[PDB]
């Protein structure tokens, strides 16, 4: 953080801008910024909304964990204790690629075993390779419903210049039912709207008008850059504010060339870091957050979630200006956006094969009705044995169940083609995401209306000249269109067992996932006697406490 | 017609205006008006959009049939010949009650057997005792889909001045695929959107550019009185003209007290007359059909279909304000409008039984997928044995598949509570039709997002206090809303065998419908020896004709 000014947020140290390939070459800071997570189970807890909520599970008492913040180059130690009385737990580090750090990544039933309740304890530790904005949630079921989620604020430079760092903004869906219940719902029914969106941990109530809307204060004439983030469970968003634009430096944990739009859209565990100018009138302006897709991508109860965004030295209270309704984005995220830092793929060489293809399927035959399968088998994890306890006694004979797409190749990039049901009934949109890696979104099905039920199978006839692989959107989540395909691309350079899901958490509870185990070969040479020996010990002592809870694993444990 | 007059539309002849009860009074002018339908189907037919539908069945060689014009108390005559290669026929008279007119109903299985093709004919004879706009459709499955549509104007007083009847104005779904693809495509997979809506039998291609928008000429200063129909399989419409308010003067059939709205809901099968007055400058505006409740009921592959409203005087071409989007009628019709003529029903001596309970159930554990059933029976109507003939041979043993539900009430108000499926996985909105009759709509659960999935059943406790019997609305179409509830009346007046069903076409093939048989012993000595023997002449000669046919019935025959 030395050459780094508000005229030139490009530079950051010696040998280290902008431009400098992030995912090969990191600064040797030796700091390391510590936190505790403490994790409680609250019953009857007071909401922000004025709503009291049966049960919760939060760090540190709060509705969202600490703000992580450390620069580029530094190591973020955790130690997560469980204090929750039932619930086994973990916590999953999104955007963060865990780079020979297999065993870091909170993939209960892959890296890890559940860290058991009553006082179970285990400290995380990697190193920050990636600058910009990403999140921290729990990967126990759905167990991040209930409040164990927070950001992470990794700084470094920025493909545009600005004056003040807001920080974090996370958007989230609010219910005021607890997740192992909506999971326990949502197997049989359609999914629910949210009762509520809270914008930074706050909201205001439509039926009662309790609560409180978040409160931004702008400084009149300079660059504000905003970091927006989708911590939901279902819902995804479309965000505006009123009489100003919105302009782009990343999508994810990847910067990209300045694009300045009216509109965004974030899909569930999608971030955005955005650069607004404070160059309109000295008033209070609307933030909305708004549906489009025709509710294939979600809705809340909450007819117009709001913030304020309030300019320093104006007068206060509500925003007189309602707003023009945004553009539908028809629950797709924008393929647009082109990385600082490129990358190149030959894309005219495709050819789909049964070894580069996952079909993402519906199965309405068994119990429950909603399951869903990868490849025709929904994913169903051991949380007694994870698969790097197969890697670590030199077993190969993983489960049907866990749906292992073993990956060989060695520093080559490999071709993904996900299948959004064509066959079937009907089709939703999906928001695919990817451990330990930062994707290539080569291509997708032609934008039409996320309800239409329009299909489309992959024709090289028509769709090879549809893909683009000089530069394409690099990032760790994005919509997988109903009905249609979806063609991602990723270089094999982080060996290690990598969940590849659908980040809504009905969906990863109903199956939707598969299991990528990189360089298996490679892997096991890389694990420290120091992460093994953890490994085991989290394993034993979760062992043990399994027998006694009370209650059983109803979902795919991911 | 001789008191009527731009300033008093109130009067219409000695003893008939707007305050007298149409449904026991009726106009004595010996006048018959008489059309002829030839039912031809056309192969490659070019459509108002450009595109080339592969096959169409239509009445006269064109887009609809023709506009039935008559005076309230006039008889109807027509002579519908059926030159169609395969497929038998009726049409069905909407929003006509048939008052002791059963056979003439058009419901195949039910009032008639199909008229046979190849010539096949026959003769419907019905009086005028209802005044408003209406409509014609063929009740061979979801024939009507292919084109055997057309409107009916009765003329007759009004609830409100007006200087020019601008006449009918038909919205309506159009599909390239031909209605027998479209039943088999929704027996299995979820209902697409139109390839484009028609206003006025036209529209332009999105994709294109090819045809014509629906152009409408406003006279300055004069009040001008539109019959907007939605004539639909499937699609439910949110209709609005830019700067203007539309006065409705009549919802379906009745005639109401003048309500101002700025948009309109119509469900299928839903007509409304209203007075728009032509009163702001001099300019082009578009007509807007917009789809709210999000895509629950609906939607089109045109993002915008609308037609031109030109005032004379003022330049050609295109309108240049695009307008703001209309409110999102959430897939329910406005249940504020008030009946000239009223009625009064007890509402809080009602009691849930089962006797008076429909649930409606969509089944997805037998082939095919999408079967929809009410009161645990899909309908299935005996092309070869309708009601009638079990009537008039004095046989009570109707099969299970037919859904007799017998009312043996004489001139009484009979309640019915609809159910739709609040315990299965997901609930679609239908909009439910009835046969010779206008009901009474008391009440419906809650108002809330269409396609959030929440769930109302019956609560006597905060229900019945909810509903309405001081002139509730009274019609023969109205929306039973996602997941709720409906509460209906209908006094029983009209013995005859009456459909009771969805208006989707996919649905009521599906199997959403049942058969008010009422009042089985009045209805048997009511039917006239014409009346009989032409049912039982067009029955031999179907009969004959069945086992000939090529092509087997693939869904309920409703
Ligand atoms: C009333 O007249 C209608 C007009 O002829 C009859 O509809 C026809 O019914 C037959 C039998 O159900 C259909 O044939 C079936 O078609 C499906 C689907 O094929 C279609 O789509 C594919 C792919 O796009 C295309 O290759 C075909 O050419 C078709 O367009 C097949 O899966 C079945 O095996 C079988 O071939 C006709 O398609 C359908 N025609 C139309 C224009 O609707 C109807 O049966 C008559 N009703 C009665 C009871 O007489
Ligand atoms: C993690 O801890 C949570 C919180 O206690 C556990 O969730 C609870 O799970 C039980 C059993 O699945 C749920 O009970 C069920 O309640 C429904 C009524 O809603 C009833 O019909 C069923 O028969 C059953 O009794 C309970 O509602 C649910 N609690 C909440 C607030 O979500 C979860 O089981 C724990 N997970 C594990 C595997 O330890
Ligand atoms: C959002 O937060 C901002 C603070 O960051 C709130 O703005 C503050 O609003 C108050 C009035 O509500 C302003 O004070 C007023 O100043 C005038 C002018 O001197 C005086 O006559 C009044 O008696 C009052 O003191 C205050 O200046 C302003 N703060 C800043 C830094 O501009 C805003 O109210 C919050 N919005 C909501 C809805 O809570
Ligand atoms: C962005 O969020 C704001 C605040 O949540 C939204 O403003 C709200 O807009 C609705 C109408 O769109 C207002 O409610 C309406 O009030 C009128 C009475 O004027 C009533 O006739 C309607 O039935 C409805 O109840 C609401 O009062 C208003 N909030 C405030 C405090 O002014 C805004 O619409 C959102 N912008 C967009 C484009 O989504
Ligand atoms: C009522 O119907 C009219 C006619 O269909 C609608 O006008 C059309 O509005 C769309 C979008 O609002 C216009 O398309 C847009 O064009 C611009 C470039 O000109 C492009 O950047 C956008 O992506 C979009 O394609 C369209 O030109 C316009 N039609 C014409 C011929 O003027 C109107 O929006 C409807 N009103 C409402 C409120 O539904
Ligand atoms: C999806 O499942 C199919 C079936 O298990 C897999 O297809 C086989 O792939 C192997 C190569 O790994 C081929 O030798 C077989 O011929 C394929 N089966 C057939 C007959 O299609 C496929 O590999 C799986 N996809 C992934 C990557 O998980
Ligand atoms: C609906 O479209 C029809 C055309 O099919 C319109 O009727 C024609 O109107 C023109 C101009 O008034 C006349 O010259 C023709 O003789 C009419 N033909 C018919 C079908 O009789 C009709 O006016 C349109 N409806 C509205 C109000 O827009
Ligand atoms: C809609 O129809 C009207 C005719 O009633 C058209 O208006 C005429 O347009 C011409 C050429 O633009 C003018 O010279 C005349 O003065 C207009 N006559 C009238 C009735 O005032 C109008 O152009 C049509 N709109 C479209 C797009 O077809
Ligand atoms: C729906 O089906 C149910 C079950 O067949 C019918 O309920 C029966 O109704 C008769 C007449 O009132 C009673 O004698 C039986 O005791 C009822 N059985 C039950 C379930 O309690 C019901 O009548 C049907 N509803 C309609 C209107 O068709
Ligand atoms: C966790 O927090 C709870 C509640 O504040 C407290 O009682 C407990 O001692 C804490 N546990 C640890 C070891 O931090
Ligand atoms: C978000 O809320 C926190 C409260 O913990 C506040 O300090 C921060 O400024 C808020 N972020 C913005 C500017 O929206
Ligand atoms: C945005 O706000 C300014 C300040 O009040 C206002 O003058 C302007 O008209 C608004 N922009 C729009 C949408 O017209
Ligand atoms: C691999 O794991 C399975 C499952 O626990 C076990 O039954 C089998 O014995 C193991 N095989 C080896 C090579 O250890
Ligand atoms: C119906 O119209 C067709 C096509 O014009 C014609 O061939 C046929 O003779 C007509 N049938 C009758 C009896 O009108
Ligand atoms: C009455 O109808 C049933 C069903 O079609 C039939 O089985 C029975 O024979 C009929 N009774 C007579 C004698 O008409
Ligand atoms: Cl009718
Ligand atoms: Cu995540
Ligand atoms: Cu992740
Ligand atoms: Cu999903
Ligand atoms: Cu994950
Ligand atoms: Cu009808
Ligand atoms: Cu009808
Ligand atoms: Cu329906
Ligand atoms: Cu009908």
């Amino acid at each position: 953080p030395t050459c780094n000014t508000p005229s030139n947020r490009a530079c950051w140290s010696d040998g280290f801008d902008i431009n400098t390939d992030y995912e090969v070459s990191t600064p040797d800071t030796g700091v390391t910024q510590s936190y505790v997570f403490n994790l409680t189970e609250v019953d009857n807890w007071m909401g922000p909304d004025g709503v009291v909520k049966e049960k919760v599970m939060l760090i540190n008492g709060n509705i969202m964990g600490p703000n992580i913040v450390a620069n580029w180059g530094d190591t973020v130690e955790v130690t997560v204790i469980n204090n929750l009385v039932t619930n086994g737990t973990s916590i999953h580090w999104h955007g963060i690629h865990q780079k020979d750090t297999n065993l870091h990544d909170g993939a209960n039933g892959v890296t890890e075993c559940p860290i058991p309740p009553k006082g179970g304890q285990r400290t995380y530790r990697w190193r920050a390779r990636q600058y910009g904005t990403s999140w921290y949630h729990s990967h126990f079921s759905a167990q991040y419903g209930n409040g164990v989620v927070g950001t992470i604020q990794i700084n470094g430079p920025a493909s545009l210049p600005y004056d003040i760092d807001l920080g974090v903004f996370p958007i989230t869906d609010y219910y005021y039912r607890a997740a192992d219940d909506l999971v326990h719902f949502t197997q049989n029914n359609a999914p629910p709207f949210s009762d509520n969106v809270l914008i930074n941990g706050t909201a205001v109530n439509p039926n009662t008008g309790e609560g409180q809307y978040a409160n931004v204060t702008l400084t009149p004439g300079k660059r504000h850059r905003l970091r927006i983030l989708n911590t939901s469970t279902e819902n995804h968003f479309q965000v505006s504010l009123v009489n100003h634009t919105m302009t782009v430096i990343a999508a994810d944990m990847v910067p990209v060339n300045a694009m300045t739009v009216d509109s965004l859209f974030l899909a569930v565990g999608q971030r955005y870091d955005v650069v607004i100018d404070a160059s309109r009138a000295p008033d209070n302006y609307w933030f909305n957050v708004t549906f489009g897709g025709q509710a294939a991508c979600g809705g809340s109860l909450n007819p117009h979630p709001a913030a304020i965004f309030h300019y320093a030295g104006a007068p206060g209270g509500l925003p007189t200006d309602e707003g023009t309704p945004p553009v539908d984005h028809q629950c797709l995220d924008t393929l647009d956006v082109r990385p600082v830092v490129p990358r190149s793929v030959p894309v005219n060489s495709f050819v789909k094969r049964p070894d580069n293809t996952l079909p993402v399927a519906l199965d309405l035959t068994g119990t429950p009705l909603f399951v869903w399968k990868v490849n025709g088998s929904d994913i169903n994890v051991d949380w007694g044995k994870p698969i790097i306890d197969y890697i670590l006694t030199g077993n190969t004979s993983y489960p049907v169940s866990d749906n292992i797409v073993q990956v060989d190749a060695v520093d080559q990039w490999t071709y993904w083609l996900i299948e959004n049901d064509p066959e079937g009934p009907f089709s939703l949109p999906h928001p695919m995401h990817l451990h330990g890696h930062d994707f290539l979104v080569l291509g997708r099905s032609p934008d039409v209306p996320a309800a239409s039920q329009q299909r489309f199978v992959f024709d090289p006839a028509v769709d090879l000249a549809r893909l683009n692989g000089d530069n394409p959107p690099r990032r760790d989540t994005t919509m997988l269109p109903a009905g249609g395909w979806l063609l991602l691309a990723f270089r094999t350079d982080n060996p290690g067992a990598w969940l590849f899901h659908c980040h809504i958490a009905w969906h990863v509870s109903g199956g939707l996932s598969v299991d990528f185990l990189e360089r298996p070969a490679d892997l096991r040479q890389r694990i420290s006697q120091e992460d093994e020996d953890d490994f085991n010990r989290v394993c034993d002592e979760w062992r043990a406490y399994w027998p006694t809870n009370p209650y059983p694993k109803i979902d795919s444990g991911a």
